[PDB]
């Protein structure tokens, strides 16, 4: 895939159409990703404009959601990524993950440098997963796993 | 503990002094937290101004770092939280975690509502930890676990 | 119960259409919410794009307002919340509530930590109501009640 | 009082000194306000730079906190109000009150105009209080009451 | 009037249409307001989306401007106020009034507190007028009178 | 006067010192200005860093406030004007004047062009004053007069 | 002319249409302005939404550009001025003029106060022009002349 | 000269000290620049932190202003340029030059492309001059000349 | 070419259409530029709204992408340049180039002044190239060459 | 190295002191880096607070610049990176590199995806250098080479 986007609004408009079709058909993201061979977080992100689907997966989810051919092609385009409207989310569900950075951002930096050295934990060589578990004191919890390659910053 | 701060600069200035002392003694955050019964991420966050230490822990880490009595008291105050200088990090290590929100923020929202319902994953009823693991293709990875309670949004 | 939105403009455009229909029909928010079993602040918030209506309530208000089927479905979707155009309200009525935060925000923090401890008052496990009362000096007052669960912040 | 301030940093620096003295003396805001005849929310706000104390209350809390005469005078000055560092709070405790505005701001506007008419609920002819109540399902809740006069916008 | 708007663009789009019709008919704001019983500044502000007209005045000016019935209804709705595109005006005529705040804003505060006390001068219980007068040195001057109620801030 | 400033903090720090001296001496702005031959709004603005005092007036107010020689010189310097900390006021008293621009800014533009023509009302060839008047319905009002030269915009 | 605009988008949309017509007809700004009796900088600014044309000139340029009747009228309205999309230009050609302000803005202030006194150089009693001259060292230079009246700031 | 700065506050603090010395000595910028062989706008800009002086000129203005050795050296360093506190000036005198860009920025672009072609007018190969002249209508005007090299943009 | 744009959205909308046609036709940017005699970076920038194509190249790429006559004309107009949506990129691929400025921006300034003197490296007299090279440790690297003329800042 | 910083001002204050000593000693960055075995861009960046020096190079440059022991230790700490004061540079020399991104950022994205695929060019596994060459048309040019590892974005 050598084709890429420069205006996020094209794929975000498509995302809105996908969400409408998905709601009318009573489909879940887990159902849509099933059979693609790809993780639900990756497929969902592609539907929402933040990843590119391989052609086979694009045709499959296109069949499930009754998408037209321009849409199936758009899902294969490399996106102009960035899902937040204006830098800081307003939505409470999204905001909690930003607050996590406001409270723990320097702790994550400190502990990364302590355990790995100078450098970064990759957001590119990167997997994420959302797992629902029981809360042992009542209710439910989400265990969200961020799994990224350590890339060292070395002198030259 | 009923005492709280309203100006983050007081505790962040203390954090800079702590970091200098820690560098001069060749201490790690794992060693500073050792013997507190508290997770390294929680003790580190407190040192960096983002949590309150119980009195027993504030005296333990305060002895290790050779802190004066006013500083050991400050560490026990409830902070004015927010570690990012101006909303979006400039530091590459910190920025990568913001970038995962730009790429996956709407996917996190979508999968939380799918698995749990309307509501949020808490940043308060919340734990995190950082683990180093080997990458089978060579090198190292960080597995960062965000573990938060689901709190529902219900009609009233 | 698992479908959600990522672009607030869809539900906010629907809100504008609802307000036009509401004005044409000379309806109040109290009357629209009547018979839903739900509080007027919750139903109003849903009409304005900030909550999800259960199906029976969506169908009832949809009948009152002569909404089409796509609109009745939209009202049941979990919203991308955030009603303020650009972070700070321009509208005087809305701005006074922001001004209360500018004057009393640190006092609210200080008194919450004094009476409850470290942690937050929830905006999720949360009820709001607006009541009109007599001003004992002449005129009228609004008594606005913010009723939120205390969630503690404890070491881990 | 005809004297007023134009730079919030003077009173906010004083607030930081007050908070340290209060912490060293193991004092609550409730007992600092005790004996003033003034509500805890009002006295607390004055300490934090957001209200002016009358001279008798300023002398009383100044004695409790071992404040010098310049500081006791400063507490009587009419402040340059605004407690939020940079428009949107970073602190989770403070942020939840901003989030209430992002979710319910337009509902508050709508219900105010429905019950009272065109105009505003005053942030000046205004008082607030924080009460702790038991949650029947377990835990505690804060009932925060915002009590403001309705001021109409009338044609002229 | 109990109906209100939440999206300023509806009434501001109407204002643009009003302005085009007004220019085609070679009408002034003084003549549009003539016969309404209302001050030109109030009627003008309503046309520009910043006030609500009573039903009688709405039908009068709507006849003068050939507005459709939806538009005459819209002029009666309580607006989402805020006429500045993005917080600070770009237009020189409007900017000069902002500049008077940058130069005299703290003087206005100081003199209000000196003559009246703690509190505010209202923007709600408030009237505005613009008068043209001859300058004795040649040319003309605008005398703009801001007439607002004093609302005191007192302890509670 | 040919000397001018480029960093507003110098004169604003002096204003803070002036305000403390003024409070300790129980002085009003009206009595500080008495004997200068200059309007209270102009002298007050100069003390607050927004105008330059003529030498005789600078020496008179410097004697009343017991200012040092460098301070009396600074008051004569042409300032780097701009009294608002960060573009929009946080203080309620100051904010109300910004709110009058948000509500009436386009009405002021429209009526200026109607009565005078294209161009501006000057903030430079400009006088302002604040008058206290009784409200016939009870209480007090501020009548604030903005008196500016019309400067026309003509083709070239 | 007593008619004015409040939303720059109306005239800026017209400017885009004018520029398309101008491109299709292979016209220059110099020849559009020829026959108007007005300077090319003034007519060009009017086409671009930043000045109002007299009726005769609006009819003339409207004939050259094949403009409809509403467009010819809009060109005669007093604009809502402000040509920069979002405060600071992105375009390199426009940005250089902003950079001259970042480098020389305080020098312009200093030299204006030195030569003239307290006050401003007008942007209203103002004209500019652009001239091409040969660079003796090779190539070409632009000599851009800004010509504004000095307006003094005097005590009152 | 190969030494350069990265933090504008160092040279801007020096500028404030220069301004104080200049005021105490009753010197003008034209007087200070006399004998340097350099234009008053260039020398003034250097004093204000926006240009670097050659060694001989730095020593000369240092004598005139009684500057210490570190200050004379600082004036020779290549600056971190940018004189505006926060992107848009608040000061009326400097704001007018920004307004000149808001009104004429797109006209300057259009006329530069018409007279020269694609490319820019330089802010680097660039001279600035401020001239006081008589206003034939009465009073005084500033003729400010911006003289920049045209640099073309051509395909490669 | 003397025609220029002032609204970037027109050429950016054209870019979106070009990218769709390119994707449907399975074309690369290298293929589109082949035969123009122009560098792939220059032609690609023109397609994306950031350069102007000569007429011959516009017709050639227009035939390849099946563009209408209005589009082929638009590609020849001088653009309103600026490809970033809102100042800082959200897309990871473009963000990395912004991060190189956050890490090395002051080093680039320092080394430019050391090697060349006071002045700039041009973004106008400027060439850009992207090359793929093998990494001898495995994988691939991009070597991106920025080639700009040094323009000196000299006294005048 | 496991010690890291959280407040950039510490290392940036050290950078200012380094620059003063460097200027007093008439040192260049090339000769400060001589004998460290490290590229001049890397050593310069460390001095300016954006990289960490190994112990040997820290002692070696610290001797050349006559740094105390706390400073030599600081240079070895992992920095809080980010050299731009407020997101967009004001300085012309650094602004040009930002402008390169405003003109070519989307072209860099497009060509990276075409030559490499989905993913990024690393700013971490990354080196840069600045070379001075002759301009064959006359003058001098900078050739700035950005050399970064391609990191692919792959489905998971």
């Amino acid at each position: 895939m050598i084709q890429s986007q420069i205006n996020r609004n094209i794929r975000l408009d498509l995302a809105d159409a996908i969400l409408l079709s998905k709601a009318k058909k009573d489909l879940s993201f887990a159902e849509i990703a099933d059979g693609t061979g790809l993780a639900e977080a990756f497929v969902t992100a592609a539907l929402l404009g933040q990843q590119a689907l391989p052609a086979d997966a694009a045709r499959l989810v296109g069949a499930k959601l009754d998408l037209d051919e321009d849409s199936i092609l758009l899902l294969q385009m490399i996106p102009l990524r960035g899902c937040i409207d204006d830098r800081i989310p307003t939505d409470p569900t999204m905001y909690r993950f930003y607050e996590m950075l406001q409270v723990y951002g320097t702790t994550l930096k400190a502990l990364v440098h302590e355990k790995f050295g100078d450098g970064i934990i990759s957001a590119i060589n990167f997997k994420l997963d959302v797992k629902k578990v029981a809360d042992p004191e009542g209710g439910e919890r989400a265990v969200i796993t961020l799994d990224g390659k350590y890339l060292p910053t070395k002198p030259f």
